[PDB]
């Protein structure tokens, strides 16, 4: 019965969007794919076009959520970083001690909105310098990093591990294992 | 300068659709996401809604393609299997000695359209019995199987390997390696 908000902006990495949405839904999580710009289709980084379930405006009214998920993609992450709406959502989630998950360049939106300073985090290797500007976080090379309520991951190739980490945090290890088996992961 | 046709039907596994599209585009392949039913958005197996680049009807007119890709998802694969349009596309691709790639339950569409009989193939473990009805193929447990112009794979967790195998077949090992590195795969 847990709920997840996935914030989808133009230029988001489509694999880092779809893998967590899919895997979370396999885990019985109620996932809302929310369009940052509105209800209209979103053109992702490699031109896959995804239709969000709702606008971020409407999705927020149906909160709170057990996890707020920020996909990567440099341009997508930048759009998340410049959004006042995202700032408010993340600050509220932080204030209520709710999980926040971000992957690849996604964690740089946490920096932009001053979220989770003092946490151990990882990012895509190419996003490290951006994330570490000011030394507000401690960097990790782990494929998935979880420091309390801040969960981060590195890239498309860590998206399954990232998604399963979210499932484990919300529904437990048993459910994560059950969901993992049919995926045919290495 | 290679070209790929990805046939997207209702109930397709969205991860097995997006990962190959994304990875192939990273490799400089011109990818066309073609909607089986038309130009309208496609509701995938876990409710991700993707807008195709064009209808399959229009996409065919812009052929031939260096690879025809069939995503999995049981209901998606069934829709592919029941389509006369898909039958024609696959038979033409086979006749011109062009690559055909299918993942998870996707290969069962090859069976339905009598494509590549005598080939070594793999599928999702749960799709094996369906695929092997009549013993027209030889089964493999390899995560990716390639027997000449028939390339198959097992599931969401083998989608990156599947995609990179397609890249290697079209653009070579060097390009595949270059595309792989930034993905942060295990």
């Amino acid at each position: 019965s847990k709920r997840a908000l996935v914030i989808l902006a133009k230029g988001a990495e489509e694999m880092e969007t779809v893998i967590p949405v899919d895997v979370m839904r396999r885990a019985g999580i109620k996932v809302t794919v929310a369009g940052l710009a509105g209800k209209d289709p979103v053109q992702c980084s490699r031109d896959v076009v995804i239709c969000p379930d709702a606008s971020l405006e409407d999705a927020k009214k149906e909160g709170p959520y057990d996890v707020v998920v920020l996909p990567g993609g440099n341009l997508g992450a930048q759009n998340l970083s410049e959004s006042a709406a995202v700032k408010e959502i993340l600050k509220e989630q932080e204030n209520r001690k709710g999980l926040i998950a971000a992957i690849c360049a996604g964690p740089t939106a946490l920096l932009a909105h001053e979220i989770g300073f003092g946490s151990k985090v990882t990012t895509h290797p190419l996003a490290k310098d951006k994330m570490m500007n000011g030394g507000h976080y401690t960097y990790s090379e782990n494929r998935v990093e979880k420091d309390g309520l801040i969960l981060t991951s590195r890239g498309p190739g860590t998206s399954f591990e990232f998604a399963l980490a979210i499932v484990e945090a919300l529904n437990g290890k048993e459910v994560a294992a059950q969901v993992k088996a049919p995926l045919v992961l290495k």
